[PDB]
This record gives structure tokens, sequence and C-alpha cells, in this order.
């Protein structure tokens, strides 16, 4: 896999399965896998941040964010692939050095420019074929997970250096 | 596919799998799935208004219809047959004219009257016999998007003309 | 099918697919499908009673139970087949005439002694075998609607008459 | 089956399918499922205590392990090998006398050490080949009570003798 000095993720329909959760009050909730936070586990092992962007804008985003010490959030993004780019620019880098991850329609811009795009299998079909590695998980099933452990190459040697 | 000049849509069981969360104080939740936006999202592309017609009646669903700026929303109905038939009236429109999803038994008489029924895959099997497409997804998988796609004839085409 | 005068069902892995959400609060809630509903729709369209038998005592389903007009709710049952027995004996009922749904292991007794017995196909093998009549349905996923449906011989000419 | 003094568990993918739910408040959900409380019953059944090891720490942990009466908790561990160990020794038992159900990286050096590793199906690829028994369930689907009646042997004649 080519060098990577970023990896960016859209939240919902990748860290989840695109679920949003209203009661009568006013609350919303998400639902979140644990597996991902092993997504961030590999990326900070191998120096590289993370950052998440996202059109939504949630408390429920910010408190995940900071549970998994994600480096960068970006909420009520009205533009995905601007976003990128100042975040580019922010750490003087360009965008063929990013992976980004997302789902639908206010991703492909970006997903059309990054270094490599992933999409989750739970997709729709005009997201899925931008993304330019296959990826068998579903949004909420660990897909950034997956994601992040095939963009890094992590292998089973990785595996046996981190749990001596 | 036949002219539609409105699009209606119940909620539980379409736009949810079914789902009524209950807590122990009178709070209630619903699931959706952020992919139904895009439903709306197309169907204003191609000035199509939207409305809901559900027999329950909860600020979970006013929130959600709010959010997605949907058209009409019509809580609390009894006779979904009836609800329909009055927008048209004030719309100038017919039921021909009608695209429809719905899931259980309340929806059927709506279901057999419209141009064009749209059922679950998870619904009833003597509803889902009332559809006149088929559709792949089961309810709060994304199938109000992929009713909406089906009945305006979303193609990849129009998927290029919206990412820029 | 034989003579039902009474439907008797479990919550937690009937009604639901067994999931028990807590929250750091003390607060509780069970998932329910809309669709079960139908069940009591069946049942009462029939003349039957419906009572519900948990070894749970919670408000999550004495509002559930009320908001579908169930006839009967015994919670913090300790013995599910006394409560049945106790229930029929008041009703003049014997349990050869009972339908019963339950997912484990407080339910075998009381599914060894009714007329029918179901269990949901998400259940255990121990329990499964129990059932005297397959259910294809798993818990939470409309299986007491589908043990309704066949317990009382639901048809396309009942569906055909309620939907005129 | 090898002789077991104590059954040892994660929480997160284990008894759940790692989903975790936010609000918009700072409130935070797990899923359980009931199937799962049959774990203990059997496991109490054959004399054995049973331990909850993990590294988060939540209110909603400790609701559960009260509901089921489990033996041990602890909570925010660093070294889920070290906590075993040290627990252990507490017994008098040794690690080839523990049956441990784990499912990420931080389960692995312990898993490696005990008599009886079981991984869910839904586990990583990394992991799962650490299980010295073959799981069929997922994370939340009831795979704990899978374990535990697998490293018990639990069968058939058992089932009669508690349901009398
Ligand atoms: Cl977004
Ligand atoms: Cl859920
Ligand atoms: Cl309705
Ligand atoms: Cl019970
Ligand atoms: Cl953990
Ligand atoms: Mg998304
Ligand atoms: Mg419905
Ligand atoms: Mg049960
Ligand atoms: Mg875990």
């Amino acid at each position: 896999m080519k060098e990577i000095k970023l990896i960016l993720t859209d939240i919902d329909g990748v860290w989840t399965d695109g679920g949003m959760f209203y009661d009568q009050t006013g609350n919303e909730w998400k639902k979140f896998n644990t597996s991902d936070s092993a997504g961030i586990f590999w990326a900070h092992n191998k120096g590289i941040p993370v950052g998440i962007l996202t059109g939504e804008k949630t408390e429920i985003v910010r408190r995940r964010a900071e549970k998994l010490k994600v480096d960068y959030l970006f909420q009520g993004v009205v533009d995905k692939l601007s976003a990128a780019e100042e975040l580019c620019n922010e750490l003087g880098i360009n965008l063929e050095q990013v992976a980004y991850i997302g789902d639908d329609l206010n991703d492909a811009k970006l997903l059309k420019r990054v270094g490599i795009a992933g999409v989750p299998a739970s997709a729709p079909f005009y997201i899925r074929r931008l993304s330019t590695i296959f990826l068998e998980k579903r949004g909420g099933e660990g897909v950034f997970r997956e994601f992040v452990e095939k963009v890094l190459g992590i292998n089973l040697e990785d595996f046996i250096a981190v749990i001596q």
C-alpha cells in the first residue's frame, strides 16, 4: 500500500450502520462498534493521525472522538473535499497522501481525489464503485478497522509484535 | 416507469425494521437509517414532494420528518387511503400518479390503489403480493431510498450530474 | 388446527431478540417489533384472548401490554406452568386448548403441557425441539405474529376479508 | 473437556456485538442478550465461578454483573492476563484450569495461556485462530452461553434434569 500521512473517515454508514435513534424529547443516539477502536490503535501505532469529517453535528460524535483520541474532528461539514483540502494544507500534505472512507453521495468528490478510497459493502452501488480497495464489512461492523488494516498492510507479524 | 407526482410512505417497517424501543419512564425511540435521506434528496431533485402517512403519532417522527424536510406529515391516520386521496385532491393529482410504500395490513387499501406500490422484503407475504415493483431491501435497511430510486429511474448519469 | 381458546406468550426472546439495553443511570429498554401487534389483531379478530407470562417485571412491558390491549399480563412469574394453570382455571380452559410460545429454560415445563407449543428459530436447541409447529422467525422478528397466524390458521381468505 | 475451575469472560464483543450507544448528554448503553444468563446458570449448576474482565469501566456492567450474580467483576483492567493470574493465585488454581472467552487484541495474551480459549465468530481473524474450540455464535448472539455449554459439556440429559 502507498505512503499514507492521514486517515480520514465519515461517521454515519461507516462507524455505524446508518442508524439514527430518536426519542420523544429531542435526544439522539448513534451505535458505534468497539472494533473500530483498533483502527485508531493501528493508525497511531504507525504514527498516522486520524480525522473525522461529517456533515452532521452532534455531541454524540464529539464524545466518541474524545474516547478514541481521534486527532481531528470536523462537523457540520458542507463540502468534505474542501474540508480535507484545508486539513491537508494545515498539515503540509496532499490528498494523494490521504486514505478516506465514506459511504454516500456527499463523500463522492473526496473519494475520487484521495490516494486510497474506501467504501463499505453496505453503501450504494454508485459509491462502492469509487472504492479503490474491496471492503467486505458493512457500516457499523468494523469497516473502519478493516479499512485501516488494509491501508496499512497490518499482518500476522504486526499482531505478534503487539501482543508480546 | 409511470409518471409520478407524489411519493408517499409509511414509517414503521419501512423507514425502520419495525423496532419500537420502550424504556422504564414512558419514553420511546425509533431507529432510522440515514440512507433514506437520499430518497428525499432524489425526490426533491426531480421536483416531486414526499409525504409521510402513519397511524402512530410521535415526536420521534415529527422530528425526523422535519430533519429531512419532508413536504407533508400526517400522523395518527387511521385511514391511509383517505389521507392520500385528500392530499391528491389538494394537489390536483390522482392516485395513479402516486407512488406509495407500506408494509402491513393498514397499508393494503392504499397500496392497491396507487400507480406504483412498493413493499419491503420484510413485510408479510400477503402485503408483498400487492407490490407492483420488487424491492430487495428490508425495513430500516434503506428501502425508502431503494423505492424512490426505482420509481424515479435514478441512474448512473443522474449520480454523475449531482457530484459536480 | 386444534381448538385454541387462549394464546400465551413470553416476552424476552419472543417479542424481542433477547436484547436488554442498560444505560449508566439505572434505566432499561426493550426493542419490540410492531409486526407483533398483528398477532394481537388476529387473536382478537377470532375472539381469542392473549396473555403474557414473564419472569421479568418492568414498566417497559406493562406499557407495551397496555398499548397493544393485551388481555392478561403476569410479571415476576416464578413458575410459568403454574401461572398458566391458574389463569386457565379462572377462565375454564384446559392447557390442551392453549397455544404457548417461549424460548428458554423457564418455558420448557409449560411448553411440554400445552396444546400447541411454539419456539422461535433463535432459541436454544433443547427448547426448539419442544415446539410442536415449525416457526421460521427469530425473536424480535415478528415471531409472535407468525405463531398466532399459524395457530389460528390465518389465511388469504381472512386477509381479503379484513382489507376490503 | 478439560477440568475447569473458573470461567472468565470479556464483555464488549462477547456479551454484546461490540455496540456502544452514545446519546447527546454523556450517557452510554450496552445491549446484552438474556440468553447469556444461562451461561451463569450452567456454571453455577456445576459449581464453577464466573468472572468478568474488562478494560472498560461502566455502571452498565456493574448492573449487569449484579443482575446475573456474576462471582467476580474486574473493570478498568489494564492487563487481562495479569488480572487472571492474580485471581488464580487467590483461588489456588492455575491458568490451565481456566476457560476464557474474549474477542480482541487485549484478550490475546490471556487466550494463549488458558486451558480452554473461546473466541466469537465475529472476532478478528488473528484472535479467532487462538480459540481452542469452535464457537458458531457472534458477539451478542448468546456466545457466552454457547461457550459455557461447550466447556462444561452440557447435554440433553442435563437439560432434562433442570426442567423437572
Ligand atoms: Cl455526512
Ligand atoms: Cl439496536
Ligand atoms: Cl401505521
Ligand atoms: Cl422470563
Ligand atoms: Cl476490554
Ligand atoms: Mg455517511
Ligand atoms: Mg408500517
Ligand atoms: Mg424468554
Ligand atoms: Mg472485547
